[PDB]
């Protein structure tokens, strides 16, 4: 049976992995902390179609151009993968500072992010709204680019080794099934870079393409973590001494 710990959530905060896996990751900027008038824009729950004041505006800007004018924008633990719907492109992909922070305003994953964050947490009570000390919010510009998302996955690590992976998203796609032994190794050599990983058992999303392997993004090993074809009771009872990882994939 898995606890989750205050300082679990905090590892695994965008600015805290970045640094440390900067080399094997799409590369990003991090505002931090958030300028307080755009945490302020980010809690209006209104639903209908008061804003972030110009410096603001600027900084943000400034990173888009930085990055090559197209970005994926995320808080500390989560992109807005939600709020497709408040985007006429049905993308992520950001070009302007309006339609990073529009997307922002428009998803429950940051909303999330903001008010429930440490909710879960053993050692840390927020009941009173309150969190850890040196802890800020953070706004975070991933470089865009176009991703086939069927060679995307999603990798659980215990005890500092791979007990299983599975696609990360739901359609089929062919092409996994026939080359699955070629992912397994990309896979597993990107988990030797990540031994700087503070905490023995993880999440970590990767994507792979034209045989190089690329860290999205890290999550607590925790019920949270969405299991996608796994599911969290298989996961605590996986042995972590095995040899082969388990692997599953989207049926036909």
């Amino acid at each position: 049976t898995l606890i989750l710990t205050k300082n679990q959530v905090l590892h695994c905060q965008f600015s805290s992995w970045y640094s440390l896996f900067r080399k094997l990751t799409p590369k990003a900027k991090v505002i931090k902390p958030i300028p307080a008038t755009v945490l302020k824009y980010l809690h209006e729950d209104s639903i209908y179609v008061y804003y972030p004041e110009r410096e603001a505006i600027q900084l943000i800007e400034k990173a888009i151009k930085e990055l090559g004018g197209a970005v994926v924008p995320k808080l500390n633990w989560s992109t807005p993968k939600d709020a497709l719907w408040i985007t006429t492109t049905g993308s992520l992909k950001c070009t302007t500072a309006e339609e990073v922070l529009l997307l922002l305003k428009s998803s429950d994953f940051v909303a999330h992010d903001l008010n429930h964050a440490f909710d879960d947490c053993k050692d840390f009570d927020n009941a009173d709204g309150s969190v850890p000390k040196d802890f800020s919010f953070e706004l975070v510009l991933k470089e865009w680019f176009p991703m086939h998302a069927s060679t995307e996955f999603r990798c659980f690590v215990k005890s500092k080794r791979l007990i299983a992976f599975c696609q990360r998203d739901d359609n089929y796609y062919e092409f996994l099934k026939e080359n699955i032994d070629c992912y397994e190794k990309l896979i597993s050599d990107l988990l030797k870079k990540l031994d700087t990983f503070p905490d023995p058992d993880f999440v970590f999303d990767v994507y792979i393409h034209k045989d190089r392997a690329w860290l999205i993004d890290i999550n607590p090993f925790y019920p949270r973590t969405d299991g996608l074809l796994f599911s969290w009771s298989e996961l605590e009872s996986m042995n972590s001494e095995n040899m082969k990882p388990e692997i599953r994939l989207i049926p036909k």
